[PDB]
């Protein structure tokens, strides 16, 4: 419970202590955990998924396998947590949303009711199927920057460390964000450990290095204002949320340490 959300606010720098928002384990988080515990109890389905995965991981990424089997869904924030972090009301709506590296869209649908048009990018073929099943407009990874129109909210959750050019991405996002009321939602697992996902436990180094240093969560968060400022952003709000993932035969679920930011352009 509290270990996922608590923060040593005294270790944060001046800028960050003002914009920090405290999050809590609400019912939306508890519904995902209970659903995850239920799914993980189905031994034979998990065994079948495990054996299919062990064969398909010889030529397929773990992400594409999860999208093929409809498994491994994840959780970043509840609708309530998303609204409290963005400082909006449940009825708030705007025009366009762009979710980069949206995966199977289970996190995207948390933000989806607040938008009229939803766009996504995704490298995995099977995940693209999941996004199209939700009727999102999927764009190429080098197509969303050159559409002509801008985006009110650009979401970039748990992608910077899985990306080959995170610095270019942050600047590409700034170029097509709506200047007046546009906002960026960004999530990162800390400690920052970047790698490009490939096939069968194979990873590569990113081409562009983000200078995210520190020996704990607060020190690494302190290193990010410079990174965000280099791309033309300032932190309007940020919080500490557990990055949750559905489980398997051995664990009911998995937890990672997410730092979630709301960025406004400057
Ligand atoms: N260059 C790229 N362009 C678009 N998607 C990418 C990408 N590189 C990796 N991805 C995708 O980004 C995802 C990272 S996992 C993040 C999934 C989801 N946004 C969440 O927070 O839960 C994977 O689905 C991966 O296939």
């Amino acid at each position: 419970n509290h270990q996922w959300y608590v923060c040593n606010r005294e270790k944060l720098c001046e800028s960050l202590q003002a914009v920090f928002v405290q999050s809590y384990l609400d019912q939306g988080t508890q519904i995902f955990l209970n659903n995850s515990i239920e799914k993980s109890g189905w031994l034979f389905i998990q065994l079948y998924h495990s054996f299919v995965s062990s064969v398909f991981s010889l030529f397929m990424s773990r992400t594409s396998i999860n999208g093929l089997l409809g498994r491994g869904s994840m959780f970043v924030f509840s609708p309530d947590q998303f609204q409290r972090l963005l400082k909006i009301n449940p009825d708030w709506k705007t025009h366009r949303l762009l979710d980069l590296g949206a995966g199977d869209g289970e996190v995207t649908k948390i933000m989806s009711p607040h938008f009229e048009e939803i766009y996504a990018t995704e490298l995995s073929e099977t995940m693209i199927w999941q996004l199209q099943k939700k009727k999102y407009r999927v764009l190429g990874i080098n197509e969303w920057q050159n559409t002509g129109f801008q985006y009110d909210v650009i979401s970039c959750l748990n992608l910077l460390d899985r990306c080959d050019q995170p610095l270019t991405l942050l600047k590409d996002i700034r170029s097509v964000l709506e200047p007046t009321r546009g906002r960026v939602i960004l999530a990162l697992v800390l400690p920052f450990h970047p790698y490009v996902e490939n096939v069968g436990g194979k990873w590569e180094k990113p081409s562009e290095i983000l200078e995210i240093k520190g020996q704990n969560w607060e020190e690494q968060v302190n290193s990010l204002p410079e990174v965000f400022r280099k791309a033309g952003f300032v932190i309007e709000a940020f919080t500490r949320l557990p990055y949750l993932c559905e489980g398997d035969m051995y664990n009911d679920y998995y937890v990672l340490d997410d730092a979630v930011f709301v960025l406004k352009p400057v």
